[PDB]
């Protein structure tokens, strides 16, 4: 029994974290095969960030300006190129611990584990969701840029996130491993704000299913609803629309519990329109939305 | 910025997990140097658990009855000793991935990371607190016994917990790595109940300080309280008594923020007496008590 916000084991990713230094800036890089990936703003001073032309700033850099250390060992940079907002530093040595891996771009609402790092040293591991506004509510202190997020499937590590920046509101933004930012953010010092965040409806439902599976059933009811009627209510409470693809992804949990997705949707409607009235679900007083359907199945 | 439930990186511990089988029972063992540690009830059938005589059951055991597998490879057992409720299996090969390590017995209120494991295979990592009633609220599914809890300090793993059992209430119980149970529990199928759980007041306070540091400060107020007056209220809501040693532990966070500990105790008193009135702190609707003062300092 038991249900916790659970991160993937981080060993495979710990073996890939390295330290990258350009001038006074030190941050983290990801060492896979003979390439080290890191944020391209590693080449910028704080003053360059006002209006940087990364193409120019990178033309003025030599491989010997990039200091890469894997633990105590220095790694010789022998080439460099920029892909969107990520710098690719080719090194003379292939990471002998490179796991089987992929680069994937996740959709809002998807979860991943984050290996927080400082000057190449892993500090902690926690679970995150890509918010619908393409921010993440993480814990990234100074020297954490280049920390990565990932999921693991059958010994294969799917890297999905690299940390680049923090807004004045304290929320975090970054890129996939091809350098494309999630959300409307840019790696320069200009005005940018995250849109209004919403609740990940399909994840709340998956979590309610986790509650049932774990014996918490007080919120269940006999009632059913239609998808349109549910989303009309969902709209009002700042929930993301529930699509028929969501209903399909929830099918396996519906089967395990014998509760139709639309039966559970009526339970959720009632919680939105009446609150909880002092009770809790899985020990939470709010509806949790950072568990995907797949997270629940993996842990139930 | 940001504050999150954070586990230590699990790599060093993953390299220690093995599978231990005695008859039909399979669970997890911890492989350090040439010794494997596991719960001694690995030697019990479902029938033995009623009133088990561990000493008698082990007199009929040979080293070749214990099958240990590290990945795809078998590890030859060449000896055994029982220390309290932990079985120690001497093996012919020293784990080449043995980290620097120590065995420590934690106190209630302290936190540690748990590497949940299944048949020697890591499944996930999460952060736990030893409850004041010497239970833990984890996620331990089939094949989870022998999973360990730990802290990491300067490349050294301090193992503090090994998972043995789950009470009827769904809470979890275990031992230190010398086999001494936390709390009044025993490894036999007998009626067992956990004492009354209380809220870890000093941890709730450290978490309120984590909130302030991160800009979440709506709950602050001008008012102060005495330690005795605070504890009169706290007791009513099933909080642990706050001692002067607790107040002293909060000192560094008090200094960082300029909020005297007893001023924060009056903010907490008001939250207990009036609720949150719909707001949240660090995104939680309930007061969080599984962050120690040291945990907050590490992440802030
Ligand atoms: C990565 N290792 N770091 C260092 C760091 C991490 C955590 C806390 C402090 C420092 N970071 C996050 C960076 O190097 C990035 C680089 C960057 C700068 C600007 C735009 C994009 C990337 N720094 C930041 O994320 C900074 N954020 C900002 O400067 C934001 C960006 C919109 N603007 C901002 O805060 O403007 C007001 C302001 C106030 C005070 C100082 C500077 C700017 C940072 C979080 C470091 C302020
Ligand atoms: C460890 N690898 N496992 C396997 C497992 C993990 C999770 C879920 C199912 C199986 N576990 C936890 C064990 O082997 C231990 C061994 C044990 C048994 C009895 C006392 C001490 C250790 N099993 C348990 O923890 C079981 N717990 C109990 O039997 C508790 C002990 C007080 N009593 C109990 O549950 O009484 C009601 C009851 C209900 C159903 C069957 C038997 C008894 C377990 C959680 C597996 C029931
Ligand atoms: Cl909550």
């Amino acid at each position: 029994s038991g249900f916790r916000k659970m991160a993937f084991p981080s060993g495979k990713v710990e073996g890939c974290m390295v330290q990258v230094t350009c001038g006074t800036t030190t941050l983290n890089g990801l060492w896979l095969d003979d390439v080290v990936y890191c944020p391209r703003h590693v080449i910028c001073t704080s003053e360059d960030m006002l209006n940087p032309n990364y193409e120019d700033l990178l033309i003025r850099k030599s491989n010997h300006n990039f200091l890469v250390q894997a633990g105590n060992v220095q790694l010789r940079v022998i080439g460099h190129s920029m892909q969107n907002c990520v710098l690719k530093l080719k090194v003379d040595t292939a990471n002998p611990k490179t796991p089987k891996y992929k680069f994937v771009r996740i959709q809002p609402g998807q979860t991943f584990s984050v290996l927080a790092c400082y000057n190449g040293s892993p500090s902690g591991v926690y679970q995150c969701a890509m918010r619908p506004n393409f921010t993440i509510k993480g814990s990234f202190l100074n020297g954490s840029c280049g920390s990565v997020g990932f999921n693991i499937d059958y010994d294969c590590v799917s890297f999905c996130y690299m940390h680049h920046m923090e807004l004045p509101t304290g929320v975090h933004a970054g890129t996939d491993l091809e350098g494309n930012f999630y959300g409307p953010f840019v790696d320069r010092q200009t005005a940018q704000a995250a849109g209004t965040d919403t609740t990940i409806t399909v994840n709340v439902l998956a979590w309610l299913y986790a509650a049932v599976i774990n014996g918490d059933r007080w919120f269940l009811n006999r009632f059913t609803t239609t998808l349109n009627d549910f989303n009309l209510v969902a709209m009002k409470y700042n929930y993301e629309p529930l699509t028929q693809d969501h209903v399909d992804i929830l099918g396996p949990l519906s089967a395990q519990t014998g509760i139709a997705v639309l039966d559970m949707c009526a339970s959720l409607k009632e919680l939105l329109q009446n609150g909880m009235n002092g009770r809790t679900i899985l020990g939470s007083a709010l509806l949790e939305d950072e568990f995907t359907p797949f997270d629940v199945v993996r842990q139930c």
